[PDB]
């Protein structure tokens, strides 16, 4: 119980001090450690309900039951007198740096999860290295430190979404009294990309400064785990060497897939290339139906592009399908064309004009599910048909780390793999939501358990999401069809309503396109199982409700809470029309 | 408790049917009442906890313990045979329509609370009248049905706020690649007012249609309660008559105050006049420091006005003063001038030019709090120095309804006045938050208790707010200073952080102006006592957290909930810097 926790804490902490808030001897040790610039974890036994028991259990390691007690990498170092002896004799530095390994922690992968984990571990005195390398895309695209979200993901895509949203802000402004003429205004792609890339570059730099300031070793090198404690590194001159670490965190993420058809790799691109592309894509085909495919098609259309989406079966597989259809219907009414039930079988007509900064030209041939043919010309073809890890590049099979059928790492609920000192976080952790805030929380909480004696786990249930399509879609919890599957139709009640943002009235926008619903369980006091909203600022709307759902909110909790007026979100506080009543949700 | 409840429900309901969902005899009576277009409340006993005990208590009125049983204004009417007997003999309509009074409910005042109460009561078969009259402002301004929020409050001010926000959207668009030149674009006040007023006109019409479709009598007439059941009405020709009603709801609201100084009434205006003003205000002085004053000064500055605010002492008295100061400093850096610690002692230099649609010119004289004098010319002067009811207009003193020292109605926790059949809701209910969603909930919940046997009360605690200044300010719960006063500084912990919206990066806006904090009580599991946020879309951010605070959220509930990325709201899910630690909150 307590004895198994304390044994795990002492064995894996790099430098840790067992202490009491009221002890002047403990303050003296803390003061010396800060002078020497020795970072460490601290456990204050008068803050724990069973601190009395823990302090007796410490004697099993040190043969004493007093505070303070200092440990380094599993070894009792001393009490107050002994630590001060080592300091005044100039022996303490060499003691706190003694290790069987080069590093207490090696993180393979410098993205959302890996950077968060490495910074948190270094705070408690773990000597840490972060490895990051970006394998170039087929056309040669590469980028800096920070991972998929920072460089080719959430950050550039929401900036480009905002450039798209501003098109409708320019339109609205005339109705609110401003003198501009929207039909006379055009968009400059390269000016936008330059501004987006300048911000990304400031993030690349900020991460390198943060690692430097936390005393983390950053290696721009590709890592491969060749045994439980050995990592082979290849640098930018193909120099190969080996470094060793006590704990290993795998955090290498995923990359886009291509279909196995002629011309796909040679002549199409992916999201990896889009966010730094030097020319406007022009007339564009997006192949796929994920949130990546629809978000990219959406902003390209708002920026004035001629955009088509090729859909194999359905939009947004895995999300609530009533909401997915409403998302696509809005896109189609606002200029995005859809080739439904269709797959591709890519021919090059013109090479990309790198001189004049212009796209090439491609012939796309495909077929509909009934066998009819598809054939049309496009300037750019973007593939958004899923993402995958490539761990047979990071991980020698002899190490013994178990992978599932999709190539992701099978982990315990505390991120441990089948090898005791090796852990995995982020998109490569099998079965977990693949989101930046999840990877960050997992990485921070893991570092605290390894190096500061924490026990708290990451909670992966009911994590909210937002799809940043031209009209945004926020969700938290089950889809309506998943709720009915799990509990049966007779135990599910759905409250819903259309709404119109007040901002849309003077601007003469649509009356009954925005929509929201709560999916509830009758036999469990009308517990809210899932929340869904389509409208502007849907991520801001959804976030706060995610705390209430974590807390077990019921329909009655929504009813008794008062709305803020005038807002979109307040419509959730007065819902009353059920789907089983058959009454229209229009307002 | 069961027997005194049923007594109160039967005496109060206009038409009510006690029923069971499984009974075909009940179904037959429902369809007869529907065919007859007789509206009524229904109590399904096979869905209540103590439904078996109520069924037996019904015999004290009807001498039967069986179901269905229908009652009209306190009298038992009959079972299934007896009701069809009345229907077959064409006796039913005369029975359901017999009453001592003209109406079951008279609502005095057709604003946010009054219209909501009237429509909900009519749902249960209560014969209802709604009286509304708008007394003109000193310069003669008047408007249509719907109250302060609809015509001269939340709706027009947030539309005008949006027109102001679009000026900075026009500025941002250049940085995101759009080809306009903000510096050559101007704003037309009269075009914006026409769009705003056309939307308000559609709401006036919608409310009249809604009342007609619910069989509610709408009288555009001034009402005066002269006895507990008698309302004297004066129509548009000052024809005076009297109508009678069983229950009365006072819902007459407030109007702006003027200071007691020369020239104020003659030459100044209030928010009542601003939202339909036919000329641009020009160089404007706003006198006051309430959320009304700051919201109005805010959008006038963003439209291009030369705007000054004259402040007697502090901004936003009653709100968290750290947050109020941040609100005002942002406004001062973005064009609003402030005349601090200053009060007015108004002279007319030019009369308003109603023909050429031009403002007049005024000389304002005042003094600062030490002794220096204030003297400057303005084209428009706006007073926002509080609001008050004038219930002497509405309520004869002899009726016996107790008012407080401010002229508001003293009520019980179920809105009852000191006269048993008279109730008050909305801004005139003493001590309650003066907000439109509060008035709507109160009115709806009260109507259900009067006419459908409901017991649920309106919960007035922890009601969230938003101030729609140029940078918006949302809050739910206690200010920091009120928490410290209530519990003591050692029992309060405050977590806080600056943030920067992602949308502001490419647009080159400010790094550390947006700000958020959680005020928590240490000795109660670090319960969240109050939430505060300064930033864009603050009302959408705050709303969802109000449900969590209503359910008693702690800091650990915020910690275990995962963020949505990229949003402003997600910063609440990872707060960690305490005020007590002294660490900087900047990003
Ligand atoms: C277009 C797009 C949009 C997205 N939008 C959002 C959004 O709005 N919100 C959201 O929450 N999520 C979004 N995501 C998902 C988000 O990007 C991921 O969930 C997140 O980046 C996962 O972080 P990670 O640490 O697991 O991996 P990554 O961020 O992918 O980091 C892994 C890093 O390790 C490097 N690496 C790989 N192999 C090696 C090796 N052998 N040695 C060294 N380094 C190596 C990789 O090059 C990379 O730099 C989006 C993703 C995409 C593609
Ligand atoms: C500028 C401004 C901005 C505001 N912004 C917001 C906001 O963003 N959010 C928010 O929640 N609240 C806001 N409010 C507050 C909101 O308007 C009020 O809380 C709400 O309107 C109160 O509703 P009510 O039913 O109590 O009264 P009202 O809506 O004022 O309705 C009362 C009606 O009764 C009429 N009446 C008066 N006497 C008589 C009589 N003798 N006979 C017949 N009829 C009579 C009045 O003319 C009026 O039409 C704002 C207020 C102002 C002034
Ligand atoms: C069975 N399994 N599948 C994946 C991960 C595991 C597991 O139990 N790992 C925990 C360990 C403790 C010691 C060494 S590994
Ligand atoms: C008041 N309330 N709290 C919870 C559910 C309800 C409710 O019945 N809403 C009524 C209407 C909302 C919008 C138009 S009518
Ligand atoms: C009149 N009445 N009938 C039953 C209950 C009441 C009542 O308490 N009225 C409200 C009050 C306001 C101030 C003091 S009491
Ligand atoms: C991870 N977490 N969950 C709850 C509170 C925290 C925390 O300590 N936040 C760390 C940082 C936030 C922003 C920059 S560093």
């Amino acid at each position: 119980g307590t004895s198994q926790w304390l044994r795990k804490t002492v064995d894996s902490a790099a430098v840790i001090l067992f202490s009491k808030t009221t002890c002047p001897y403990c303050k003296k040790v803390k003061d010396v450690l800060a002078e020497a610039k020795i970072k460490h974890a601290t456990i204050e036994l008068d803050q724990l309900s069973n601190g009395s028991a823990i302090q007796k259990c410490l004697a099993s390691f040190s043969k004493i039951e007093t505070v303070p007690q200092m440990f380094v990498r599993g070894k009792f170092i001393g009490d107050s007198q002994t630590v001060l002896k080592y300091y005044s004799n100039d022996e303490l530095a060499g003691i706190v740096n003694e290790s069987k390994y080069d590093y207490d922690l090696i993180v393979i992968g410098g993205g959302s999860g890996g950077l968060a984990a490495g910074k948190e571990a270094a705070k408690y005195g773990a000597k840490t290295a972060v490895l990051d390398y970006v394998e170039p895309t087929p056309i040669g695209t590469t980028w800096g430190l920070g991972g998929t979200c920072v460089n080719v993901g959430c950050i550039p895509k929401k900036l480009m979404h905002q450039a798209g949203l501003l098109s409708h802000a320019l339109e609205d402004a005339e109705h609110f009294g401003w003198s501009l003429d929207r039909s006379k205004i055009s968009h400059n792609w390269s000016t936008m990309v330059e501004g987006v890339q300048s911000h990304i570059g400031s993030l690349n730099w900020g991460y390198k400064v943060a690692l430097r300031d936390n005393q983390v070793t950053y290696l721009n090198a590709k890592g491969r785990l060749i045994s439980p404690h050995e990592v082979q590194i290849t640098d930018k001159n193909q120099k190969v060497s080996t470094i060793t670490g006590n704990k290993i965190i795998l955090a290498t993420g995923e990359r886009p897939k291509y279909p196995e058809i002629p011309g796909a790799v040679e002549y199409g691109i992916t999201s990896d290339d889009l966010f730094s592309l030097p020319y406007f894509p022009g007339k564009t085909l997006v192949i796929g139906a994920s949130y990546v495919a629809l978000e990219c098609a959406g902003f390209l259309a708002s920026l004035g592009g001629d955009v088509t989406v090729m859909v194999r079966s359905i939009l947004l597989r895995g999300f609530d399908q009533q909401m997915a259809e409403k998302v696509g219907d809005y896109m189609e009414n606002h200029g995005v064309k859809f080739a439904k039930l269709c797959v591709p079988d890519i021919k090059q007509l013109k090479v990309v004009d790198t001189e004049n900064n212009k796209p090439g030209l491609l012939l796309v041939k495909g077929h509909y599910t009934d066998g009819k043919k598809f054939e049309e010309e496009f300037e750019t073809v973007i593939f958004a048909v899923g993402r995958e890890p490539q761990l047979s590049k990071v991980l020698c099979e002899t190490v013994g780390v178990k992978l599932d059928k999709n190539g992701r790492v099978v982990c315990t609920d505390d991120e441990q793999t089948t090898v005791s000192n090796v852990y995995a976080i982020g998109d490569i952790n099998a079965g977990k939501p693949q989101l930046t805030p999840v990877a960050i929380q997992a990485g921070r909480y893991l570092a605290r358990r390894l190096f500061a004696g924490a026990t708290e786990l990451t909670d992966y249930s009911n994590v909210a999401t937002t799809v940043f399509t031209p009209l945004e879609y926020g969700a938290c919890g089950l889809s309506e069809e998943d709720a009915i599957e799990k509990y049966g139709d007779k135990d599910i009640e759905v409250y819903h309503s259309n709404f119109k943002p007040l901002e849309w009235t003077v601007a003469h926008r649509e009356d009954n396109v925005c929509y929201m619903k709560l999916v509830c369980r009758k036999s469990d006091n009308m517990r809210v199982l899932g929340l869904h909203v389509l409208g502007p600022n849907a991520g801001e709307i959804t976030q706060g409700y995610a705390v209430a759902i974590k807390m077990g909110a019921t329909k009655a909790d929504f009813d008794r809470t008062i709305g803020i007026h005038p807002t979109c979100s307040e419509t959730f506080t007065t819902l009353h029309v059920t789907k089983k009543s058959g009454v229209s949700p229009i307002v």
